[PDB]
């Protein structure tokens, strides 16, 4: 046909490439030989089988062939590539109608005088360009860690230019012989020349599909995007549905403004009234026997005080008080652990200048000799260095240093040269490796990438030696570390893998402890004085004496059983049961002086018992009230706090029944022995004058609860690291640095079980570098899930470098010795071996690659490769990230790495990802493990959790409440004063800063408990009332405040006040953040209402 190229007339110079001879447009080539017709079948395609007057000859097809093999390494990934780069140069050069899309520009003489052409044009349409380009546009090179453009393209970016390339003229190096011009546009009106359109593969296209890795589109578009985890609008999703329920609740008041039983209470009276009886019963016992008892309880203690002493006296470590043994995260910690070994100790050092660059000539050659000192000759008591115990990739190889002072392998640069090379060694690490042999990321020695600006730079060093050696070491490097003589303006902050250990077993606040206690002393002395001023110390001794020996008891009683307590959590029950337990002795005490005041008829013996027969109800229902509400806070996991609801719970028992029995009979004999003489209001009518506003309080306590449920969304979650740790120390300023100096997020690893990996059916769901596997594959999921997940860091596949290891092009890599099926020796540098799979044998579409027992045979010479005549060796990268028994790859690790992670609200999010992510392959049994991993399980269901455990507390005061109240509508106003309590205090906790973990649950469900004994006796006194006083609503509730108000205020109220004081002068921050901003807020919330809210509320029940 019309061809405007034709033949070779020879060469433009001498050695130069031979170049076609032009012909004109109405040149008709004869009939194409038979040689010619296999060639092109066979070199370009079955689709030029057809043509018949071609215009190419023998010559010219067996240049192209050979041509074409220059570029077909390097887009042979995708085969759609591939297909489209052999079109566009096949019909350019052997096309029938060539001349209709090729013009030729310049034509050159020949050295045989024979005209050759220099330069051409040709047309095509812009779609055909820009489908071709983006065919190959994403192509990925293995060995240059880029894309392939670069090669090919030079990096190209935009379709119009990638052709300008492949027409450039550079002969020199390698580059087409003649300048070939492409042009985009082509108003043919006249129609002489026709535009260049064929057929255009992408790698979408099924009989071309291309892998993800090779292209975009070919990657899983299946990503739902979730939503709905976050707000919606300026304001938080429940305030919104909160302000819209106020809105309509208005406007129902705008209507407004315009407009058996019987069976049960005879059971429950018989069943009140039988208590009665046996606890008065208790205290005849009791005070007729006063020495029987004070001796046992002596006895007791010394017996149980024997215990705590010698026998059993335990402390914990940071895995054993705040993760739970059963929860999923620890059953995964420990496989994890036993198969691929425990994660590497890290001590970490940052060397930070606060203000202006750290690198300078000073400063590097000081740190050379503390670098080479601690990982050579440090030599611990023991005798053990860094290089008994240091992490060694190998059998024999240079152990793991993550320092910068690897890139010259610990040689202190030159005075000159130093700069441009430490420039160099971090721009491209490649040039620069470390003794180890592996290139360093500039993110994990760097503060930032500009290296000579960078503001600290991070030194790690790993061991994997677990055993009691390695701990010893540690003791001497951080003495040595803690002592070091920086020069003036640098600092140093580490943290050696016992440093949180040892700093959480440090704080030793028992002096405050004592202060605590000294004060109630005072104040229980002085409030426990009688009517006519005097004062009764021996009272306000047992007082203190009696909630010790609980104390005691249940430390001595509940350690036989195995508990270990915390010293952390050890230092605070003292608080908590002295604030709980002293409230009982007041209302004894101060209900038996009235009992003298009137009708003394009755001795001491016969008073007293009175006494305790009356208010027994009251008191008992204390006791039924704390124990539930501990027992409900024991339904926490976090061991430190489980053991910390149990001991409580215990020690409130014992000390009720230490109260009731032993401080009874010493009260008797007080009393008695002294035999006094029988006895012969400004702030109160101001404060009982403002209750007369029933409608005013009500109003003012009803709009704060209610702009208090429109904050509850704004509670912050987890615990500050910094917060556990005593000030002072060495680790506040090191978790400072970890959060803005670090660049690196902690190494996730994605365990795989129980996986054939040997039938083709189960390689296709791990497969991430070929095109036949399964697109929805693990190593597709997981590169898509990193534009919008935490994990992005890449996955390091050990299934697709063992494929690549077999490739024949890497012929180095799988040598075999010819005739046999044994290892070529390294020591075979000759043709004696050759490789494992022919050339025929491997295609990127899986057609032979190893399957059933054939897998093993080769797997067990990939991993035991020696990694140095090629980089697809496997012994050295990915040893440990296999357990097979050569006949299965039972389990396998990948590993990823999270990103920076710097805040408590991105450790969560991150925990979150590892879950999500893990559940995303249902055909897998895959799971995630970090190293952080189970430190932070509660908050996954912290949401649920508290609302269950304080919505059972509140049923469960109500439950009792009914049962000794005998009164439904007075037990329903407790529980809905309880319950504004909570919620007020909740809000609050938002604006206080307080967060929501472990810690400050349990100490908000024991608020209820703590809340409802400012309110219970106001309660019980309205119920119950004397014959003479009036049946009026207002009289009994004025009664109940004039009769039990005063041990309110002097007793619960003021009691706790003093206690709670003490513990916010702490070293540790979580007694001065948790417990006592929360029994603080908790004392002025409930004291308000208790006394102004409370009776407002009865009166008007
Ligand atoms: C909080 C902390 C922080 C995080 C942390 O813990 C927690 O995380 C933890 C995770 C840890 C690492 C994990 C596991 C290893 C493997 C081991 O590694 C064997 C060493 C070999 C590594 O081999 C290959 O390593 C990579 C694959 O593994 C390959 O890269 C890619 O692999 C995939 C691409 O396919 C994709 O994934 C990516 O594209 C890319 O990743 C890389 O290219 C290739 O080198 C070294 O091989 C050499 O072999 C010969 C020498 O022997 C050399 O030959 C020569 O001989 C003379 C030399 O004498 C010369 O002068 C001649 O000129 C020359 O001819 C030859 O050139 C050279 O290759 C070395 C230790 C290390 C790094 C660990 C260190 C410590 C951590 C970073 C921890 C760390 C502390
Ligand atoms: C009741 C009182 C005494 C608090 C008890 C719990 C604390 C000791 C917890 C709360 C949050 C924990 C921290 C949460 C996050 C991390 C990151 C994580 O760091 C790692 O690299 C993992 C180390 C490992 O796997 O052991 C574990 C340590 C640390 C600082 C934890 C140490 C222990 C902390 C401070
Ligand atoms: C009768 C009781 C239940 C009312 C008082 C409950 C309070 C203890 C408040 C104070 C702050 C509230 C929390 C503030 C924020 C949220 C939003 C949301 O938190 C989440 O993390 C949702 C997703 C998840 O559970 O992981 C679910 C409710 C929760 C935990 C709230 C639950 C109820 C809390 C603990
Ligand atoms: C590997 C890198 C260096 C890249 C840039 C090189 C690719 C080479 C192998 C490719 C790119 C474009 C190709 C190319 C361009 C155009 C022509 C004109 C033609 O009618 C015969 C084939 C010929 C002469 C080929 C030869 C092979 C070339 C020059
Ligand atoms: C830490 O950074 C500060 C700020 O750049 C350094 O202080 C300067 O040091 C240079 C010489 O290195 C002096 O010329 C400047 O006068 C210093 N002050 C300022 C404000 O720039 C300090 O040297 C750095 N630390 C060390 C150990 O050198
Ligand atoms: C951790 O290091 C210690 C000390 O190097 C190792 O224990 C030593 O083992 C050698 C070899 O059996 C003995 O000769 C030494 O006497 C041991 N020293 C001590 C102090 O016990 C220990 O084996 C290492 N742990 C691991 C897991 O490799
Ligand atoms: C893709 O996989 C096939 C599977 O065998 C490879 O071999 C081809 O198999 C088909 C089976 O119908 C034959 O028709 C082809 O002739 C085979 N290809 C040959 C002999 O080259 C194939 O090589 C793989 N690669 C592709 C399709 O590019
Ligand atoms: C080699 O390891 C494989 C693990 O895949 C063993 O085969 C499995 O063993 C477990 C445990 O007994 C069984 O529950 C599985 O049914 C076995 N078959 C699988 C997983 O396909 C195999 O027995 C081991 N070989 C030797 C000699 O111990």
């Amino acid at each position: 046909a019309t061809c405007a190229m034709y033949g070779n007339c020879g060469k433009k110079s001498v050695f130069g490439n031979e170049l076609p001879c032009p012909v004109p447009r109405s040149f008709e080539p004869p009939v194409l030989s038979d040689e010619t017709s296999k060639l092109l079948v066979e070199v370009c395609g079955e689709e030029w089988k057809e043509v018949r007057y071609a215009c190419c000859t023998k010559d010219q097809v067996v240049a192209l062939r050979d041509n074409l093999q220059k570029a077909q390494p390097l887009i042979s990934s995708c085969p759609a590539c591939l297909k489209n780069f052999n079109n566009l140069f096949c019909h350019f050069t052997c096309a029938a109608d060539q001349g209709r899309f090729v013009n030729i520009t310049k034509v050159e003489k020949s050295k045989e005088d024979k005209d050759i052409v220099a330069e051409l044009d040709v047309f095509m349409n812009s779609s055909w360009a820009s489908e071709f380009y983006d065919s190959c546009k994403n192509i990925k090179f293995s060995a240059t860690n880029g894309y392939a453009m670069d090669l090919i393209g030079g990096g190209a970016k935009n379709y119009s230019q990638f052709l300008k390339f492949l027409g450039d003229a550079k002969p020199m190096l390698g580059g087409s012989p003649f300048q070939i011009n492409y042009k985009y546009d082509l108003a043919n009106e006249e129609k002489e020349w026709q535009e260049f359109n064929d057929e255009v593969y992408a790698c979408d296209d099924a009989q071309y599909k291309c892998a993800c890795s090779d292209c975009q589109e070919s990657c899983p578009h299946l990503k739902p995007l979730k939503d709905g985890v976050c707000k919606v609008g300026p304001l938080p999703c429940f305030s919104l549905s909160v302000l819209i329920f106020y809105t309509i609740c208005a406007l129902f008041a705008f209507m407004w403004y315009y407009l058996v039983f019987e069976s049960f209470n005879n059971e429950t009276n018989f069943f009140n009234g039988k208590l009665a009886n046996l606890f008065t019963k208790v205290g005849q016992f009791s005070v007729e026997n006063p020495y029987k008892i004070l001796i046992t309880t002596v006895f007791s203690i010394f017996v149980f005080s024997f215990i705590i002493f010698q026998y059993a006296t335990l402390e914990t470590d940071p895995i054993n008080l705040w993760v739970s043994k059963n929860s999923e995260k620890f059953k995964e910690k420990e496989y994890f652990d036993d198969n691929f070994g425990p994660f590497y100790r890290t001590e970490q050092i940052f060397v930070v200048n606060e203000t202006g660059p750290v690198l300078s000539y000073e400063t590097l050659h000081w740190w050379f000799d503390v670098e080479n000192f601690i990982t050579e000759e440090l030599q611990s008591s023991e005798n053990i260095g860094y290089q008994d115990l240091c992490f060694r990739p190998t059998e024999d190889s240079t152990c793991v240093i993550e320092s910068f002072t690897q890139y010259f392998q610990g040689a202190l640069p030159n005075k000159d040269s130093w700069k441009r090379e430490l420039q160099e060694c971090g721009k491209f690490p490649v040039n620069c490796l470390p003794t180890f042999q592996q290139p360093l990321k500039t993110n994990l020695l760097f503060s930032d990438d500009d290296i000579l600006n960078a503001h600290a730079f991070v030194v790690t060093l790993l061991l994997t030696n677990h055993t009691q050696s390695a701990n010893r070491w540690e003791e001497r490097l951080e003495e040595y570390l803690l002592d070091l003589k920086v020069p003036e303006g640098l600092r140093i902050s580490f943290n050696t893998e016992i440093s949180l250990e040892k700093e959480l077993n440090n704080n030793n606040d028992i002096s405050t402890v004592a202060i605590s206690y000294l004060m109630m002393f005072l104040y229980a002395t002085w409030a426990l004085r009688r009517k006519d001023g005097k004062t009764r110390l021996l009272l306000g001794i047992s007082g203190l004496l009696i909630v010790l020996a609980s104390i005691v008891c249940a430390a001595g009683f509940l350690t036989l059983f195995g508990l270990k307590s915390t010293l952390i959590i050890a230092e605070v029950i003292p608080f908590l049961i002295l604030a709980i337990g002293i409230d009982n002795i007041f209302l004894i005490t101060h209900e038996y002086d009235r009992n003298c005041e009137q009708k003394p008829e009755y001795s001491i013996d016969q008073k007293i018992i009175s006494a305790i027969g009356r208010m027994s109800p009251s008191i008992l229902m204390s006791l039924l009230c704390q124990t539930g509400c501990f027992l409900i806070a024991a339904f926490v996991t976090m061991p430190a706090v489980h053991n910390f609801a149990i001991y409580s719970t215990v020690s409130v028992i014992f000390n009720g029944v230490l109260q009731l029995t032993a401080y009874v009979s010493i009260l008797s004999l007080y009393e008695k022995r002294s035999n006094y003489k029988q006895i012969t209001s400004f702030l109160k009518t101001f404060y009982f004058k403002m209750l007369t506003q029933k409608r005013l309080i009500i109003i003012i306590f009803s709009a704060w609860f209610f702009t208090s449920l429109v904050f509850l969304p704004e509670i912050q979650f987890g615990l500050d690291q910094t917060l556990a740790v005593p000030q002072d120390s060495y680790l506040v300023d090191y978790f400072k640095d970890v959060y803005s100096f670090l660049n690196v997020g902690p190494p996730v690893y994605m365990v795989v079980k129980n996986l054939d990996l040997t039938k083709r059916q189960n390689q296709q769901k791990i497969c991430g570098k070929f095109t036949t596997c399964e697109r929805d594959s693990l190593a597709n999921v997981l590169e898509q899930e990193r534009h919008r997940s935490t994990i992005t860091e890449p996955l390091a596949n050990w299934l697709d470098d063992y494929f690549m290891f077999l490739n024949p092009q890497n012929d180095q890599c799988c040598r075999l010795k010819k005739g046999t099926d044994e290892v070529c020796p390294p020591s075979f540098p000759s043709r004696r071996c050759e490789t494992c799979f022919q050339q025929g044998s491997w295609n990127y579409n899986m057609s032979g690659f190893p399957e059933g027992k054939d897998f093993m045979e080769y797997l067990s010479i990939w991993i035991n490769a020696p990694s140095d005549p090629c980089p697809l060796g496997g012994r050295a990268p990915y040893s440990t990230a296999l357990v097979y028994n050569e006949t299965s790859v039972s389990a396998s690790v990948f590993r990823t790495a999270h990103h920076p992670l710097r805040s408590q609200k991105d450790f969560i999010q991150a925990y979150s990802d590892g879950v999500r992510i893990s559940s995303s392959f249902p055909e897998l049994d895959m799971f995630a493990y970090s190293p952080f991993y189970i430190f932070f399980v509660q908050y996954q269901t912290l949401g649920p959790l508290t609302l269950k455990l304080i919505g059972s507390a509140i049923i469960l005061i109500f439950f009792i409440s009914s049962v000794f109240l005998q009164n439904i509508r007075s037990s329903f106003l407790l529980a809905l004063v309880v319950t504004m309590i909570i919620v007020d205090i909740g809000a609050l906790m938002a604006l206080l800063g307080i967060s929501l973990n472990a810690v400050s649950l349990v100490n908000l469900i024991i608020c209820v408990g703590l809340g409802v004994e400012f309110c219970v006796h106001i309660v019980r006194s309205f119920t119950v009332v004397p014959s003479e006083t009036k049946k009026d609503a207002n009289s009994r509730v004025l009664y109940s405040l004039n009769t039990i108000g005063e041990s309110v205020i002097k007793g619960i109220t003021l009691t706790k006040f003093i206690g709670v004081c003490v513990l916010a002068f702490a070293q540790s921050k979580i007694f001065d953040v948790f417990y006592f901003r929360m029994w603080f807020t908790l004392i002025i919330v409930a004291a308000l209402h208790a006394l102004l809210f409370l009776p407002a509320l009865l009166s008007l029940f």
